[PDB]
Protein backbone atom coordinates (compact mmCIF):
# COMPACT_ATOMS: atom_id res chain seq x y z
CA UNK A 1 0.00 0.00 0.00
CA UNK A 2 3.01 2.10 1.10
CA UNK A 3 4.83 -0.64 -0.41
CA UNK A 4 2.63 -0.48 -3.85
CA UNK A 5 2.66 3.85 -3.78
CA UNK A 6 6.88 3.01 -3.63
CA UNK A 7 7.26 0.55 -6.49
CA UNK A 8 5.19 2.77 -8.77
CA UNK A 9 7.36 5.58 -8.28
CA UNK A 10 10.52 3.62 -7.92
CA UNK A 11 9.38 1.83 -11.44
CA UNK A 12 8.92 5.42 -13.01
CA UNK A 13 12.62 6.52 -11.88
CA UNK A 14 13.65 2.87 -13.06
CA UNK A 15 12.42 3.81 -17.00
CA UNK A 16 13.79 7.09 -16.74
CA UNK A 17 17.06 6.00 -16.13
CA UNK A 18 17.20 2.76 -18.16
CA UNK A 19 15.05 4.04 -21.15
CA UNK A 20 17.38 4.24 -23.84
CA UNK A 21 16.81 7.92 -24.38
CA UNK A 22 16.62 9.28 -20.53
CA UNK A 23 19.46 6.74 -19.87
CA UNK A 24 22.47 8.44 -18.13
CA UNK A 25 26.37 6.85 -19.16
CA UNK A 26 27.52 7.01 -16.10
CA UNK A 27 25.14 4.80 -14.12
CA UNK A 28 24.23 1.38 -15.53
CA UNK A 29 20.86 0.44 -13.61
CA UNK A 30 19.37 -3.67 -13.49
CA UNK A 31 17.08 -4.65 -10.69
CA UNK A 32 17.71 -7.92 -8.53
CA UNK A 33 16.42 -11.01 -10.32
CA UNK A 34 15.61 -8.62 -13.13
CA UNK A 35 12.74 -8.20 -11.49
CA UNK A 36 13.07 -6.44 -7.54
CA UNK A 37 11.90 -3.25 -7.68
CA UNK A 38 13.38 -2.85 -3.90
CA UNK A 39 16.94 -3.75 -5.15
CA UNK A 40 18.93 -1.99 -7.86
CA UNK A 41 21.87 -3.67 -9.08
CA UNK A 42 24.04 -0.65 -10.13
CA UNK A 43 26.85 -0.34 -11.99
CA UNK A 44 28.91 3.01 -11.41
CA UNK A 45 31.21 4.40 -14.15
CA UNK A 46 33.29 7.67 -13.76
CA UNK A 47 33.32 9.09 -17.60
CA UNK A 48 35.74 11.74 -16.46
CA UNK A 49 38.86 11.42 -18.08
CA UNK A 50 40.94 13.13 -15.43
CA UNK A 51 39.60 10.87 -12.51
CA UNK A 52 41.38 8.06 -11.03
CA UNK A 53 38.66 6.18 -11.56
CA UNK A 54 37.98 6.31 -14.92
CA UNK A 55 37.55 3.09 -16.74
CA UNK A 56 36.18 1.49 -13.82
CA UNK A 57 32.67 -0.16 -14.08
CA UNK A 58 32.16 -0.15 -9.67
CA UNK A 59 28.83 -2.75 -9.14
CA UNK A 60 27.17 -1.69 -6.34
CA UNK A 61 23.33 -2.52 -4.72
CA UNK A 62 20.76 0.00 -3.89
CA UNK A 63 18.00 -0.68 -1.36
CA UNK A 64 14.85 0.59 -1.10
CA UNK A 65 12.86 0.99 1.54
CA UNK A 66 9.08 0.15 1.56
CA UNK A 67 8.17 4.05 2.17
CA UNK A 68 10.23 5.16 -0.26
CA UNK A 69 10.69 8.41 -1.01
CA UNK A 70 9.84 8.82 2.90
CA UNK A 71 12.89 7.59 4.03
CA UNK A 72 16.16 7.79 2.21
CA UNK A 73 17.66 4.09 0.08
CA UNK A 74 21.27 2.60 1.42
CA UNK A 75 23.81 2.04 -1.24
CA UNK A 76 26.83 -0.32 -0.68
CA UNK A 77 29.54 -0.81 -3.15
CA UNK A 78 30.12 -4.33 -3.89
CA UNK A 79 33.14 -4.62 -3.36
CA UNK A 80 33.94 -2.83 -1.41
CA UNK A 81 36.46 0.51 -2.59
CA UNK A 82 39.18 1.78 -0.46
CA UNK A 83 37.63 5.61 -0.41
CA UNK A 84 37.76 8.20 2.48
CA UNK A 85 33.29 7.75 2.60
CA UNK A 86 33.12 4.04 2.04
CA UNK A 87 33.07 1.83 5.04
CA UNK A 88 35.19 -1.34 4.68
CA UNK A 89 31.74 -3.61 4.18
CA UNK A 90 30.90 -1.46 1.25
CA UNK A 91 28.73 1.05 2.95
CA UNK A 92 28.54 4.08 1.40
CA UNK A 93 27.97 7.48 3.89
CA UNK A 94 27.02 10.25 2.42
CA UNK A 95 24.89 13.28 3.46
CA UNK A 96 21.77 12.77 1.67
CA UNK A 97 20.84 9.13 2.66
CA UNK A 98 21.34 10.43 6.04
CA UNK A 99 17.31 11.11 7.51
CA UNK A 100 15.57 13.20 8.29
CA UNK A 101 21.59 18.35 2.58
CA UNK A 102 20.25 15.10 4.17
CA UNK A 103 17.22 12.99 2.86
CA UNK A 104 14.28 14.50 1.82
CA UNK A 105 11.52 13.55 -0.31
CA UNK A 106 11.78 15.13 -3.48
CA UNK A 107 15.73 13.51 -3.92
CA UNK A 108 14.86 11.43 -6.36
CA UNK A 109 17.76 7.84 -7.72
CA UNK A 110 19.19 10.79 -10.09
CA UNK A 111 20.14 12.82 -7.94
CA UNK A 112 21.46 10.30 -5.19
CA UNK A 113 23.45 8.74 -8.17
CA UNK A 114 24.83 12.07 -9.68
CA UNK A 115 25.85 12.90 -5.87
CA UNK A 116 27.85 9.32 -5.59
CA UNK A 117 29.55 9.84 -8.39
CA UNK A 118 30.59 13.54 -7.39
CA UNK A 119 31.75 12.52 -3.70
CA UNK A 120 34.14 9.82 -5.38
CA UNK A 121 35.68 12.48 -6.78
CA UNK A 122 35.67 14.92 -3.99
CA UNK A 123 35.63 12.76 -0.91
CA UNK A 124 34.59 14.70 2.59
CA UNK A 125 37.59 14.29 4.55
CA UNK A 126 36.23 15.78 7.06
CA UNK A 127 33.50 13.21 7.79
CA UNK A 128 35.15 9.48 7.09
CA UNK A 129 34.23 6.34 7.20
CA UNK A 130 37.45 5.17 6.34
CA UNK A 131 39.84 6.78 8.38
CA UNK A 132 42.85 5.35 6.06
CA UNK A 133 42.02 6.19 3.11
CA UNK A 134 41.44 9.83 4.22
CA UNK A 135 44.52 10.03 5.50
CA UNK A 136 45.92 8.85 2.78
CA UNK A 137 43.95 10.88 0.25
CA UNK A 138 45.87 13.66 2.08
CA UNK A 139 48.97 12.99 2.83
CA UNK A 140 49.76 9.95 0.23
CA UNK A 141 48.06 10.53 -3.07
CA UNK A 142 51.01 8.44 -4.78
CA UNK A 143 49.97 5.61 -2.46
CA UNK A 144 45.91 6.56 -2.55
CA UNK A 145 46.01 6.90 -6.92
CA UNK A 146 47.75 3.35 -6.65
CA UNK A 147 45.57 1.51 -4.27
CA UNK A 148 42.31 3.23 -6.95
CA UNK A 149 44.74 2.33 -9.69
CA UNK A 150 44.05 -1.66 -8.34
CA UNK A 151 40.67 -1.77 -7.81
CA UNK A 152 39.80 0.21 -11.34
CA UNK A 153 41.54 -2.73 -12.36
CA UNK A 154 39.55 -5.03 -10.57
CA UNK A 155 36.18 -3.77 -11.41
CA UNK A 156 36.95 -3.92 -15.32
CA UNK A 157 36.26 -7.78 -13.98
CA UNK A 158 32.85 -7.03 -13.34
CA UNK A 159 31.88 -5.51 -16.87
CA UNK A 160 28.79 -7.56 -18.23
CA UNK A 161 29.35 -9.83 -21.03
CA UNK A 162 28.45 -7.47 -23.98
CA UNK A 163 28.09 -4.79 -22.14
CA UNK A 164 29.55 -1.35 -24.40
CA UNK A 165 31.35 0.73 -21.88
CA UNK A 166 30.52 5.09 -22.47
ZN1 LIG B 1 22.78 -4.57 -17.83
ZN1 LIG C 1 38.75 6.79 -21.48
ZN1 LIG D 1 26.69 8.23 7.36
ZN1 LIG E 1 48.07 3.76 4.93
Amino acid sequence: SRKSTASSLLLRQYRELTDPKKAIPSFHIELEDDSNIFTWNIGVMVLNEDSIYHGGFFKAQMRFPEDFPFSPPQFRFTPAIYHPNVYRDGRLCISILHQSETWSPVQTVESVLISIVSLLEDPNINSPANVDAAVDYRKNPEQYKQRVKMEVERSKQDIPKGFIMP
